[PDB]
């Protein structure tokens, strides 16, 4: 048993809700929480951008210090940094972004990541502003990660619409 409230279930491993990531961590503090994360983990926008406000900034000044020592992730890649006030760990992810033509076949790459953790809350990864079709990541998610992943889908048309789809 864990903490996750009010998900759908849509697989024996994979959890789905309307939901703000941030306010999500906020309330259950999991192990991990998973950032859309970019190479430069320069967190500007959307799940990125809203998680490292949720922290006050310190998101921002802990992945510039890991940056200065390790350089930039790989696009599928990840990194296990602090998660601050909103879970012990977070893992920042990165999906290919199709605004900056990257290889969409990196997503499945991107989401074998989750499977190094047993239990995550997690964004669609490529989907929103990093252009790819949600209802696509949603099929990858499924398809690749094994481990028990809460997925946070913050558009409201949007959950219903990949509920409604799902195969
Ligand atoms: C925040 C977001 O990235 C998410 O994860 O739901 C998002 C995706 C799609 C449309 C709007 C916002």
């Amino acid at each position: 048993v864990n903490s996750f409230s009010g998900y759908l279930k849509l697989t024996d491993n994979v959890y789905i809700k309307n939901a703000d990531i941030v306010e999500e961590a906020k309330k259950v503090k999991p192990t991990v929480v998973v950032n859309a994360a970019n190479v430069y983990l320069k967190h500007g926008g959307g799940v990125a951008g809203a998680l490292n406000k949720a922290t006050n900034n310190a998101m921002q000044v802990e992945s510039d210090d890991y940056i200065a020592t390790n350089g930039p992730l790989k696009v599928g890649g990840s990194c296990v940094l602090s998660g601050h006030n909103l879970a012990k760990h977070c893992l920042h992810v990165v999906g290919p972004n199709v605004n900056k033509g990257e290889d969409i076949q990196l997503l499945k790459s991107a989401y074998e990541n989750f499977n190094q953790h047993e239990v995550l809350l997690a964004p669609l990864l490529s989907a929103g502003i990093f252009g790819a079709d949600p209802i696509h990541s949603l099929r990858v998610c499924v398809d690749t990660v094994r481990t028990n992943v809460y997925l946070a889908v913050f558009d409201k048309n949007l959950y219903d619409k990949l509920v409604s789809s799902f195969l």
